[PDB]
RNA sequence: AUUGAAAGUUUUUUUUUUUUUUUUUUUUUUUUUUUUUUUUUUUUUUUU
């Protein structure tokens, strides 16, 4: 069940990816953004913030997620996927590239008086602002709760931070889609229009 | 059902302080309010 979202970011949103050609002190990603990078920041949105109802191992020792495992529940850790027991649950890709580009500094003031510390400034490649990110979370399985559970994770995504405490404003793009192929719920259906929309206008 | 897997390159740091668009520069120098015009004409200090 393809999921079309489309992200907005509301700050100077900005990742370190690497290169060997590079001189700005924070790097970015060659290719723009990545799927890890939204998985991860997804997964650790909804540990900190757990929907009622729902276990999350919040664990980043693979020992401790077994450990956690031993109980063997995991909501969300089944959304995301076991380290060795199931294959997968769902994926995500970006379509999108070709981002805007510009390099910004940053400094440190002194705390005693109020100028700048000699020698800490640094530069900080950023990504103008108000720039759409489109990206399709794939979900294969088949179970409701576990999508509801997802749905969950994208809304709360909105309430979180994203690459140097950015701000961003999910929008789902596709409703009559995802009513039609199954479980068109109240629930789902109050916050499906929750995430129709961005949440400042 | 990929040899096979699951991890946000993330946290953290105010581009800030020092500096009066300031001093000097007189809206003055010149030009006669003069110029032609008669306070003039008419009238008996006087009658029954």
């Amino acid at each position: 069940i393809p999921i079309k979202v489309s992200m907005r970011n509301l700050s100077s949103l900005t990742i370190a990816g690497g290169s060997t050609i590079s001189s700005i002190d924070i790097p970015l990603n060659p290719l723009g953004v990545p799927p890890s990078t939204i998985k991860g920041t997804m997964r650790t949105a909804v540990h900190n913030l757990l929907p009622n109802g729902y276990t999350s191992c919040g664990e980043v020792e693979p020992e401790s997620i077994r450990e956690a495992h031993k109980n063997g529940v995991c909501d969300v850790c089944k959304l995301f996927g076991y380290p060795d027991s199931l294959t997968g649950c769902f994926t995500i890709d970006v379509s999108k590239t070709d981002y805007r580009t510009s390099y910004i500094t940053r400094v440190s003031i002194d705390d005693k008086t109020q100028r700048a510390k000699e020698g800490s400034l640094f530069t900080q490649q950023i990504i103008l602002p108000n720039s759409d990110i489109s990206f399709t979370v794939y979900y294969n399985c088949n179970d409701e709760r576990l999508f509801k559970l997802l749905l969950y994770s994208i809304l709360d995504l909105r309430y979180w931070r994203l690459g140097r405490n950015t701000m961003i404003d999910v929008k789902v793009n596709n409703v009559e889609e995802i009513c039609k192929s199954v479980k068109c719920d109240e629930e789902i259906n109050g916050i499906l229009n929750q995430l129709s929309r961005y949440l400042w206008e």
